[PDB]
């Protein structure tokens, strides 16, 4: 009753160009089976949401990459909050939810958004940039680290370290075993990092241990949150700023609609999370034998979920191949969507906002001049390289 498919969604190919695939993988059904790595797959938003908000059935515990963490042994310890379920997972993301909280932001946003219009001022200087290592890229290590309370040395081994998580999440191809040979000094320095001694006053990782303290978390329990900051936090960033700048690039009628209204600078990100969906997939476990469309899923089973397929399925969007910044976005799930649903999010938004408002006042113009490459991981999706011209206003 349910198709089987070939398609490999963690080949080069299927990242140069997944859109074709996604439909596929929708058009196919509502539940398909991915015989190249023997999981269940589903691509339409229907399915996608209803995976995503029941956690009972569609745990997290069990890892939510391709390995079952009851068949092998995860390649670090598992995250105290994204392969936690109810009610493990409750309090640790109570505490990440205020240490991220709308109090938070307030206390950082005009830092976030000065370097933000500094950035856009210096690339400006230089005219044609890399919109990746210059801008997607340099925004976010000029402001997150810092805000994290990390110390200077060592910066390098933050984005590397993200991008092994996020290959980590894939199945075991050569993104995720080179990415794991090469892991022992990243992880050594993150791991080192969370501890309470090296995380200055007032950051997120000394707010997170100050919390240990009100029975929501231990104090064992806290570099571990640290970590999933840490690994979530900034790499994510750089590819929504990416996409948001290579929606702009491409969509010059949606440049000009920004600029003549930078107050659409949350929005047109929110968009380009959705249009391009940086995290494109997670896994979940069936905890039992359930029914999803009108298949049976046995217990144990792992499920992936596209959501980058999910938020351009043109049975819940119209015109979803198009970038519109005034588009109704609520109910994406670029974000992901119940429980678990990005507890950072209000620091994305934060970024990628400060960041298309200063385009917006700064930038007349955005032209790709030279080739575009495209960066490869089995989670993320985004470029290496960038090249535009900035034009002043
Ligand atoms: C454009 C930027 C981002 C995107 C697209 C993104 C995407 C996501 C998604 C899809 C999930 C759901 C995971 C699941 O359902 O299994 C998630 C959860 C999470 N994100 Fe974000 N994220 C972004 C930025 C951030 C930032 C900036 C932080 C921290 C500062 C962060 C920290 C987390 C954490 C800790 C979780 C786990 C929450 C939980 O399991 O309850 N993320 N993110
Ligand atoms: C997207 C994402 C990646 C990693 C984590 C973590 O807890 O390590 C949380 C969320
Ligand atoms: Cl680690």
């Amino acid at each position: 009753t349910i198709p089987h498919l070939a398609i490999d969604p963690f080949s080069l190919d299927f990242f140069d160009d997944p859109y074709p695939d996604q439909q596929t993988l929708r058009d196919a059904g509502p539940v398909v089976y991915l015989d190249k790595w023997n999981v269940y797959g589903v691509a339409r938003y229907a399915e996608v949401h209803a995976v995503l908000n029941d956690p009972t059935t569609f745990c997290s515990s069990r890892g939510v990459g391709l390995s079952d963490f009851k068949k092998e042994k995860p390649w670090r310890p598992p995250s105290l909050i994204l392969e936690a379920d109810p009610p493990a997972h409750t309090r640790p993301r109570a505490v990440l939810s205020k240490v991220l909280s709308p109090a938070t932001m307030k206390t950082i946003r005009d830092g976030f958004a000065a370097a933000a219009d500094a950035k856009v001022d210096e690339l400006l200087q230089r005219g044609c940039i890399d919109a990746i290592a210059d801008l997607a890229e340099a925004y976010p290590l000029s402001v997150f680290p810092d805000a994290m309370g990390l110390k200077q040395e060592g910066r390098e081994h933050l984005l590397p370290y993200a991008g092994l998580v996020f290959n980590a999440f894939g199945p075991p191809n050569e993104l995720r075993q080179t990415a794991i040979e090469r892991s022992a000094p990243h992880q050594a320095y993150v791991n080192e990092q969370c501890q309470r001694p090296n995380l200055a006053p007032g950051g997120f990782g000394a707010c997170i241990h100050a919390f240990t303290d009100t029975g929501e978390i231990t104090p064992d329990e806290a570099p571990l949150l640290v970590r999933s900051l840490l690994s979530a936090g900034l790499d994510t960033t750089v590819n929504g700023i990416g996409a948001a700048v290579y929606c702009l690039a491409r969509f010059p009628g949606e440049l000009q609609r920004l600029r003549s209204d930078p107050t659409l600078a949350r929005n047109a990100f929110e968009e380009a999370v959705r249009f391009e969906s940086p995290v494109q997939t997670f896994f979940r476990t069936t905890t039992r034998e359930v029914e999803l469309g009108g298949a049976v899923i046995g217990e144990g089973e792992k499920v992936l979920m596209f959501l980058g397929s999910a938020n351009r399925d043109p049975r819940r969007w119209s015109d979803p191949d198009l970038y519109d910044i005034t588009r109704k976005t609520s109910g994406h799930v670029g974000f992901g969507s119940g429980v678990h649903m990005c507890v950072g999010q209000l620091v994305a938004r934060l970024e990628g906002e400060v960041m298309l408002s200063a385009l917006a006042r700064k930038v007349a113009a955005i032209d790709i001049d030279g080739p575009v490459k495209r960066r490869f991981n089995n989670t993320l999706r985004g470029l290496e390289s960038l090249p535009v011209k900035l034009t002043p206003a």
